[PDB]
């Protein structure tokens, strides 16, 4: 017997080698039929053995082409039609852009040619073809063409030229084609070294030195991830970091030794997008100082020819952290890196190919049955987000402050930028401004309106106000909810749960623990945490014991052991400044709530970076169904007093309960009261769609447990997946809100 199916794939499917893929996996499972493009995405007709079609449907479902963004797959039964063969058939929809693709990791064919001793490009560190290599990182302008890339200064040799022009070659119109004879080459700076440049880097790593490596999107810093001393000297030389290091490993087998790797996680690792994937550790096997006191590790695989070559010369994982002092934009030019990283790196691996657009490594993960991206950069940007509704007019969304991205709309596309970083330094600002001009140029966008955060002290806000265009201001947490709404094409009233550290509220106070009823044009504040004073504002976020004190300010005597640990003079002044309202904001913030908890139970008195106590509190928790009592009090809106929950936490602490146990109980309390609020709002409003966004949802337990709880009570639950739930996704939300305000 023979079985026949008709398959529709909706989403971004062009420009990603999807059709040649379908053709190949057709010859694989020996199937007959056709594939072609349509307006919605792709059309497939397939017939053959029942075991081949279910597997075909699985390969498309489980490992589709890396650069594709599949939104929906539909399968219907159809009558057998007896096809002779399989064909890639054309359509009026053929040649459907996007003009600029993300940078791509080395493809399987280039890998095999890199490792083939008989191949002219054997060991060539800049090998690429039509299906891989640098794209965005070297592109100045459009249409995509060598002359409009940093490859224009290299004249092609004969051998590369005929490959480029041969329509049946895998390097046909491969713009950055190269070989040893005509292409870029590597250089080694530092101490003398006789060998080839990769071997030198291997030697330097082996000796416990820091190597600055020029990759695709910029420079990165590497040491031997098994060498405690080398990791320690990098920690000392950055000195202002604290953040965990990402690590590069040679293959999935090596990852499975250090981390838990599910199939979806393996798909993200092996993807040509090649991101860092945050993974659960399997027992401490790496050096101290990589990712201490945390149960997760960011792992990436090789992505450029240089890494594959490096991997056969070393037998240890390597730290691969951004090439910057502190946290400013990473270096991109040779001379810029040699100066900026002089006190960090011992040696450098350079090359003579300009990086035009610097772009950081992406950082992603898998949780609650979907990809949850933390930092959307190399391999993802500058691919647009697909919108169901055509945008009325072109909007520039300037984003926010932390982990900034900007966003431009045109047609059915939201062109969100790659991760820019914190807009709090000259270097970040230039990078930002510069890249706005580049995106405008690459995607032919001329913005008519500007959307910005309500906060007046953001560089992004100041920039918006400095432009000569109508301005729409957007509340921070509304933009979080909306950013998720854009992903899932929602355009109706939802229950929006916006939990994060901070964002300017419409009442003038800090928000970040809000339940909103909102659509794309407006919102209503329905619920938040009871305001507590944050004495010293910014300082209290580093010294989180101050946040604790702010939360417990009207009930100091209850927390005897904790308050007696604080210097008496400081305590007096902290308590007086709250009374006199000096340098003190009032906050409704999930990030601060967590910080207070962390401080009270001796996890952390002071943090090296924002969110450290939040991440550690999550890592140390035990398995527990238990939780703390809470009262939902109805005032002007629905409010919960965090101090009443802190009371019980401190009690448990004083009785000698484990931090692991208390952390778990706290996590369940937030989940439980949030669920209870969501039910109250649904009961009043009739709204059954819930959106979860804001940085707090980077917490795996929080997101997972809440999606489960709400789904099991009939909620239709949505959270970020294509853009981050952190401030990296804000711009997308700003854009869709601005569009909706214009529309009517
Ligand atoms: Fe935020
Ligand atoms: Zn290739
Ligand atoms: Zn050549």
């Amino acid at each position: 017997q023979i079985q026949a199916r008709q398959i529709n794939i909706f989403g971004i499917v062009q420009g990603v080698g999807f059709r040649p893929f379908v053709f190949n996996i057709a010859q694989k499972y020996n199937l007959k039929g056709i594939v072609y493009n349509n307006s919605s995405g792709l059309y497939i007709e397939v017939e053959g053995e029942e075991k081949d079609i279910e597997a075909f449907i699985r390969e498309i479902k489980e490992n589709p082409p890396s650069l594709s963004v599949i939104d929906e797959i539909q399968v219907r039964e159809v009558e057998v039609k007896e096809y002779k063969d399989f064909k890639i058939v054309g359509s009026k929809e053929d040649g459907g852009f996007v003009p600029v693709s993300p940078d791509m990791g080395v493809c399987e064919d280039c890998l095999r040619e890199l490792k083939d001793p008989k191949d002219r490009r054997y060991r060539y560190p800049f090998i690429n073809c039509t299906n891989c290599g640098p794209r965005f990182s070297i592109i100045e302008d459009i249409p995509y063409d060598r002359a409009k890339t940093s490859m224009k200064v290299f004249p092609m040799c004969e051998k590369c030229s005929r490959e480029y022009h041969d329509p049946h070659d895998r390097r046909f119109h491969a713009q950055p084609v190269a070989c040893f004879d005509c292409g870029p080459s590597l250089s080694f700076v530092g101490e003398g070294c006789f060998d080839d440049e990769i071997k030198c880097v291997a030697k330097a790593l082996k000796e416990g030195k820091i190597v600055a490596i020029k990759g695709i999107g910029g420079f990165h810093l590497a040491v031997n991830a098994l060498d405690d001393e080398a990791v320690a000297t990098l920690r000392r030389r950055k000195k202002r970091y604290g953040k965990p290091f990402a690590v590069m490993m040679r293959d999935v087998e090596e990852v499975k030794k250090y981390c838990i790797v599910s199939p979806e996680e393996e798909r993200l690792l092996l993807s040509q997008r090649r991101p860092i994937v945050l993974l659960k550790k399997k027992g401490e096997k790496l050096a101290k100082g990589i990712a201490d006191d945390l149960d997760t590790l960011g792992v990436m695989l090789p992505y450029a020819p240089i890494h594959y070559l490096l991997m056969e010369e070393i037998d240890f994982p390597i730290v691969m952290t951004s090439g910057n002092v502190s946290e400013e934009p990473i270096c991109k030019d040779n001379e810029e890196a040699l100066e900026k990283l002089k006190d960090i790196a011992d040696v450098f691996l350079l090359n003579n190919r300009d990086i035009v657009n610097r772009i950081d490594d992406s950082v992603t993960s898998f949780n609650a049955g979907a990809e949850r991206i933390i930092r959307r950069a190399r391999g993802y940007a500058p691919q647009p987000i697909l919108l169901k509704k055509e945008v009325k007019a072109s909007i520039l969304a300037v984003g926010g402050f932390y982990k900034n991205t900007f966003c431009m709309t045109k047609g059915h596309y939201a062109f969100i930028s790659h991760h820019i970083g914190d807009l709090d330094n000259e270097k970040a600002f230039n990078y930002y401004i510069e890249q706005i001009e580049r995106y405008k140029k690459l995607f032919r966008v001329d913005p008519e309106v500007v959307a910005h955060d309500m906060h007046k002290g953001y560089l992004s806000t100041q920039y918006a106000k400095s432009l000569d265009l109508p301005k729409i201001e957007v509340q921070h947490h509304h933009a979080h909810i909306a950013s998720c709404m854009a992903e899932h094409n929602l355009d109706e009233k939802v229950i929006g749960i916006a939990y994060d550290g901070t964002g300017y509220g419409t009442d003038g106070n800090v928000w970040g623990a809000e339940i909103l009823v909102c659509d794309l044009k407006s919102f209503e504040r329905i619920a938040h945490l009871k305001y507590k004073p944050l004495p010293g504002n910014e300082l209290a976020i580093k010294k989180i014991y101050r946040t604790a004190l702010g939360f417990i300010f009207d009930n100091i005597s209850f927390y005897k052991n904790f308050v007696e640990q604080v210097d008496s003079r400081e305590l007096d002044i902290i308590l007086k400044q709250i009374d006199r309202k000096i340098n003190t904001a009032y906050v409704s913030s999930m990030g601060r709530f967590f910080d207070a908890v962390a401080a009270l139970i001796g996890v952390r008195k002071e943090v090296l970076f924002e969110g450290q106590a939040a991440m550690e509190l999550e890592s140390l928790m035990a398995e527990s169904e238990e939780y703390y009592e809470y009262e939902i009090l109805k005032e002007d809106r629905y409010v919960i007093d965090p101090e009443l929950i802190l009371r019980q936490i401190y009690e448990d602490y004083m009785k000698g309960f484990e931090k692991s146990y208390i952390s778990a109980k706290f996590h369940n309390t937030v989940v439980n009261f949030t669920y209870d609020l969501a039910n109250l709002i649904r009961k009043e409003t009739g709204i059954n769609k819930v959106v979860l966004s804001g940085g707090s949802f980077q917490n795996r337990y929080l997101l997972r447990r809440l999606i489960e709880k709400l789904s099991l009570s009939g909620f239709e639950v949505y959270s970020n997946s294509k853009v981050p739930c952190n401030d990296g996704g804000i711009s997308l939300g700003q854009a869709v809100i601005a569009n909706k305000i214009l529309e009517g």
